[PDB]
């Protein structure tokens, strides 16, 4: 197996046994679908979702799986099938996992990887406003509403740029700078740093009205490549 760990202490090992399709991997808040057999390292399986009803899904670099997961899921493309050996540190550690997980154990899965798409940012989780993000940003923080931000945007309609600037504006007074309501939403979604593309269905970008400057017609989606490269918080109740 190839080492993947960031750290390189061979705490993550990999061997791809079938290939998978096309270019693109899962990021971290993409929402990904596969299926797994675990074993322990002397051959004794201790689950496997093929003897469930659907795949697995989980959120990608948002803590909920173990070290290991986050690490190899995010060097899969759709259609992959790898083994994953997995030290203690990146797994379960001296806590184990009872019954399965004796402590100390290094774990080997089996992973098929049969889709991911991007995060879901609304508040009804309706598909309106859909995140993926392209590099990370560096900071934690994020803006809230009535931050002062600082953004580089370019706006696509069918693939044809309308909006490309560098604006500083106040959360909240967007509508003013022809931005659309889920962008400002989207922003507040975002850490220094970030480069992400957004998604936008016509009810959180500019619905029945469009944009006529912009040549946007009515009942219009959009998609916005951003980088959010500072802001200042605003002060909050
Ligand atoms: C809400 C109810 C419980 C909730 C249960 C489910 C949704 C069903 C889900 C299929 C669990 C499985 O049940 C059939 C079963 O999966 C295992 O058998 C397993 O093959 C495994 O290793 N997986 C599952 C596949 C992804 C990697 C890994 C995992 O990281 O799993 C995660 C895990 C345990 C993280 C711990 C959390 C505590 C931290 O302390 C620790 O950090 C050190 C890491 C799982 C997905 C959690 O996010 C969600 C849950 O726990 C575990 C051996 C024990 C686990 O049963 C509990």
């Amino acid at each position: 197996g190839v080492d993947i760990s960031p750290k390189q202490d061979e705490g993550v090992l990999k061997v791809i046994k079938r290939e998978g399709t096309g270019t693109e991997m899962p990021m971290i808040g993409d929402r990904v679908f596969v299926h797994y057999t675990g074993w322990l390292l002397d051959g004794t399986k201790f689950d496997s979702s093929l003897d469930r009803k659907d795949k697995f899904s989980f959120d990608l670099g948002k803590g909920e799986v173990i070290k290991a997961w986050d690490i190899a899921i995010a060097t899969m493309k759709v259609g992959e099938v790898c083994h994953i050996t997995c030290k203690p540190e990146y797994a379960y550690g001296s806590a184990g996992s009872p019954p399965k997980i004796p402590p100390n154990a290094t774990l080997v899965f089996e992973v098929e990887l049969f889709e991911f798409k991007g995060e879901d940012l609304t508040e009804e989780e309706d598909g309106g406003i859909i995140r993926r993000i392209q590099t990370r940003g560096e900071g934690y923080a994020k803006p809230n509403e009535g931050a002062i931000v600082e953004v580089a945007l370019e706006g696509y309609y069918k693939d044809k740029l309308f909006d490309q600037r560098e604006l500083r504006f106040e959360i909240g007074e967007g509508e003013n700078l022809d931005l659309p309501y889920g962008l400002e939403r989207a922003i507040q979604r975002m850490e220094k740093g970030e480069h992400s593309i957004v998604y936008l269905k016509p009810s959180y970008a500019f619905g029945s009205v469009g944009k006529e400057k912009f040549q946007i017609p009515p009942n219009a989606e959009l998609k916005y490549e951003l980088h959010l490269k500072s802001f200042e918080k605003a002060k909050e109740s």
